[PDB]
């Protein structure tokens, strides 16, 4: 009990020294809060991440099946990065971006940098060049799987295809990783399930986020969107394995308002009087949709609830 606590503290400090802060953690530890972070769009996810959003100057992975919300989550990071006066870049190998959708989430698409690269390496080379500017806050790569190597695209079969894309990622990441730390830019790599250089990205990433749809939500017989679930399977900035749920509405994106209520009830700041959402003596709405909508029209209290949740947990 007494002599052990000493050897353990020391052991942990040596580790923390030799390999960097967050190399070891107790899953009950509180997070050390950084100066700035990139909010994700959902307070529930931001809480689950510990530091109130995505880390800066780090590699991030967001993965899941097609149309899980990964991209939606990624674009929300992009919007918030811009909202705070940052500059954003989107390296696109899928050609699937919907800017009108992006726009409604909050993205300043007019001022969003976009490259549609010829090759996997060009994709990463370009990313690198922007990262080394120091003028970017966030860069998103859509996606890991589409980063096909020149040789494969040029028709050569000499390597066979065995490991050339994975080797490409590995190299690029090493080179890229130091660049991000100096610049303070965040690299989001989007990745699918069933990818190619994920073996490399898995270890360089400071945060890996497993995203998927849970249930379809609706008014009656018409699909408004999806309850989305994210597990932070890897986190080097705060205790990992935390998960959060939030709502994505088609054509609207993540319901900030929905996450505010869900976390409100969870934290006891919001009370239920049987389907009746209370806040500090005043009523928000009957059922979740009226609570959600009340907070839209009344963005005053929605900011107070958000502030109130953060303060109560030590976030932001």
């Amino acid at each position: 009990t007494p002599d052990r606590e000493k050897a353990l503290e020391l052991a942990v400090a040596q580790i923390e020294k030799s390999y960097g802060k967050g190399s070891v953690m107790r899953l009950g530890d509180e997070a050390r809060q950084p100066i700035s972070v990139i909010p994700t769009g959902s307070i529930a996810l931001d809480v689950a991440l510990g530091i109130g959003g995505l880390p800066r100057g780090r590699v991030i992975e967001i993965y899941g099946p097609e149309s899980s919300g990964k991209t939606t989550v990624a674009l929300h990071a992009v919007a918030n990065a811009q909202a705070a006066g940052g500059v954003a870049a989107f390296i696109d190998a899928e050609h699937a971006l919907d800017p009108d959708y992006a726009k409604k989430l909050g993205v300043d698409t007019d001022s969003l940098l976009v490259s549609q690269p010829d090759t996997g390496e060009q994709a990463l080379e370009i990313a690198d060049m922007l990262i080394r500017s120091g003028a970017l806050d966030i860069v998103v790569i859509d996606s890991v799987a589409a980063l096909v190597p020149r040789a494969e695209l040029e028709g050569e079969m000499g390597d066979s295809h065995v490991g050339l894309q994975a080797r490409l990622m590995s190299q690029a990441l090493r080179k890229m990783t130091g660049a991000l730390n100096n610049s303070g830019t965040t690299a989001i790599f989007i990745n699918q399930l069933r990818t190619t250089g994920g073996k490399a990205l898995k270890f360089y990433a400071s945060v890996r986020m497993d995203v998927r749809r849970v249930e379809t939500l609706k008014d009656g017989t018409n699909a408004v969107g999806n309850r989305t679930r994210v597990k932070v399977v890897k986190n080097k900035c705060s205790p990992p394995f935390k998960q959060a749920e939030f709502d994505i509405l088609y054509g609207k994106g993540i319901s900030r308002e929905g996450s505010l209520i869900d976390m409100g009830v969870d934290q006891g700041l919001i009370r239920k009087s049987g389907a009746w959402f209370t806040y500090e003596g005043e009523q928000l709405g009957q059922g979740k949709e009226n609570a959600r909508n009340f907070l839209v029209e009344n963005a005053d209290v929605a900011d107070e609830i958000e502030k109130k949740i953060k303060e109560k947990l030590g976030i932001g």
